[PDB]
């Protein structure tokens, strides 16, 4: 039918509905004026000029300017052939455009991938309040740690996060536990001291240290103090996930750590 | 520079605005959740799930089974290349789709173009817009030329239809071709050229003539060349069937022909 | 009041409605959570987090990430000044960008003004059918002509479009009329014959020429029912002018 | 490239797609009617009138003497220039409008910020996103600093707050400023120099340090500098009021402070 001709033109040769209808009409009727097209095909009267003019510019028609414009269809074997050839040239050009878009993006995104160290998630600073949230944060750090754990403990930490601490030790995590000497005998029946003696974790003590902390693989979790927080009672703590901050707290742990035993 | 990365992704790798922004963000941050994407980029919050999900689909993002779904970028060199490879295969399918369509159209139109009847010949003047569309008419002139052919070509009139020019030559049609010197390079070696060397047509060249044309038996096709209209593919070209007018253009051709060299 | 504060923030400091309301709220209350904001101001509850976070990235707020997200206003005198300083610098870069865009446009559009082929955007080819339309197009040209008129007339043009021909002559237009001897005596009581002798126009005749035409300053109107073609182009017209000058030679009196 | 001309007009001279296209068309063809514009350009037929009329309003098009159906372009050199002149003045108009608005807001807020408590300040930790927003906090630190200032600045932390730094020095604040070497060209105006030259503060420079900071008495503001988070203006910065943390950063500052010369 003629319907199939309209579809094919619309689908593959970039004509809109009216343009496809008008071109088919031109093939069938030869010379048409916009007025005649109106009566010949299914194209709105105010569009018949607009449409035929488009087909002209698209290479599907030729014309005779005048008070009344006459239009002539370009033979299908020419315009359909020409289109595919012109189409193929656009394609080939675009391919090059994409590979140059490719290279330019690679150049532009090298700055985003060059820093091969700090690839943490967005959330790197997290403020923790209260006892419940505190132990929940400490649990996670212990759950996620895979390389090392450094703990300076004046808590309220070894008890009862013991079962999380030992679990990490059981996973081969290089554990070091430093705690206040005054709090030492609290662990006299702990699992930690057994692992300390067997021993897969090292444990030491110190009369009192000023800056307690938990370090877990490029993460540090420490508490602010000012100055009756303990047993009065309220907690304010800060979590940071960044090698550079951890390096500071790790250097300090190692200063506290070398107070052997 | 970020804006450029978004532009390039959007125009050439078929990402929309938010998809392009999100992909850059994934590359930059290494890993994002829909919540984190909302936080760092200009993708609206409720849109961030679908954006990351579509990037995954398109091959720009990578994730784990879930539901603990975090999204991470696939390295650009392994995506932009893969996109192009996919695009090329999509093209090849459309190309043949067009070939199939063309042939069905020609078969459907066969009853319309045969015994059409075609109603032209009585029309002795037509206008063709777009200098690049000239071969939609000059092809027909060469098909029906049976006495003589005079061609003064800038590259846009009738050269490139060599098979039709030569068929005319081979059926005894007298042919004179005048080229601009800028066509002497692109028209090597060639097929049209060796006909001139064999003496089957005459071929000469001239620095520049201001009025290109194709004359085919009491018919003339000529271009009103203008480089300001060239930008809008809207140069006026005219076909006239009138030996008196053709005579005018034929005299002028012969004037250029005198200046024309070897 | 705060209604005025919200208005000003939206109009000049590029906050949306909810953001302006939320910042004002922060100034008033110091520390707020998204939940607290919801109860304090007219910001939709589910929008309160997004808004506060937006203010965070926009420099209007500071925060404490947590289960309890706290937000703190940046002092008005700092963020409002900070905005204007940054705004003013963004502008100047754009200023430079506009002057660089201008320069590139002038270079790109040079081919559009350099290719000095001074024609109109109007079409240059016009097909005319029928006599009434023919005489109107002919009338038009004669009135449009400003330099010269060349007419080879075996019509039915000079008769009777005379008043348009002489009107052109009266305007100082260089008129030359060639007409067929066979219809020549029709003009023996015309104004054209008077103007030919006075003479403000040159007039000759010839019993037969093959290509009649009207030329009016790089415009030509000639005939192929009857179908006529008008062309507006220097190079094409030159051919028709060359032919006119061949027919032009010569005749009395 | 026509497309480039449309882009530039569209991006910088506030023309929409159809207006920008039409202007190029006017430039190319010299004079157009709405009908003529529709035919040559990609502006839809029914739109060519309002498009041309609006170009006239904007100063890009001119009506012709006589019957005004035809439009002619106003030459680019007299429009693109005139636009910039108008735009600059329009900008300036808004600049003063913003400053005025600022001034009104501050007086409106005076009951909240004048003789302020403030309700915040008891809080000993805050986070600032965007390294370029850091001076919204560090300014406050410099204002209240009365013991010492230790500044290791990559350019975005506090060095661009000269008025407050100088004021601090003038009240006896021990001030050490450490800059990256790429800031020395631009900071030779200046206040910090001559104060470094007069011996009122110490100024050293260093190729690069990994942890920018501002220490003011018992407070530290430090940046987790990270490109390409900067690309999305989302670098995480932290303010802590706690002499123990400050001490760590103070040790590290003194580490950066060594070797750095000039
Ligand atoms: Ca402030
Ligand atoms: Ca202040």
């Amino acid at each position: 039918s003629k319907d199939r001709m309209v579809e094919l033109l619309q689908e593959h040769f970039e004509l809109n509905l009216y343009e496809a209808r008008a071109y088919v009409a031109l093939v069938a009727f030869g010379v048409l004026t916009p007025a005649e097209l109106a009566s010949v095909s299914e194209v709105p009267a105010p569009r018949t000029y607009d449409v035929l003019r488009s087909l002209e510019k698209k290479g599907f028609a030729m014309t005779q300017p005048g008070k009344t414009n006459k239009y002539r269809p370009v033979h299908p074997a020419n315009v359909l052939e020409k289109f595919i050839q012109d189409w193929q040239e656009r394609v080939k050009e675009e391919l090059e455009a994409k590979k140059k878009a490719k290279e330019e993006l690679l150049e532009l995104m090298a700055p985003l991938i060059e820093t091969e160290v700090p690839k943490y998630g967005v959330e790197r600073v997290w403020v923790v309040r209260g006892i419940k949230n505190s132990t929940l944060k400490t649990k996670e750090m212990l759950e996620e740690a895979q390389n090392e754990i450094l703990l300076a403990d004046d808590g309220f930490i070894a008890v009862n996060l013991e079962d999380d601490i030992i679990k990490a030790v059981d996973r081969g995590v290089k554990t070091k536990i430093l705690l206040t000497k005054n709090l030492l005998p609290r662990l006299k029946a702990s699992k930690i001291i057994d692992y300390a003696k067997e021993g897969k974790l090292e444990l030491r003590a110190l009369d009192k240290f000023d800056l307690p902390m938990l370090i877990c693989d490029e993460e540090v979790f420490f508490a602010l103090e000012d100055l009756a927080a303990r047993y009065f009672n309220y907690e304010t703590q800060v979590w940071i996930k960044d090698h550079r901050v951890v390096a500071l707290f790790k250097e300090k742990f190692n200063e506290y750590w070398e107070k052997a035993e």
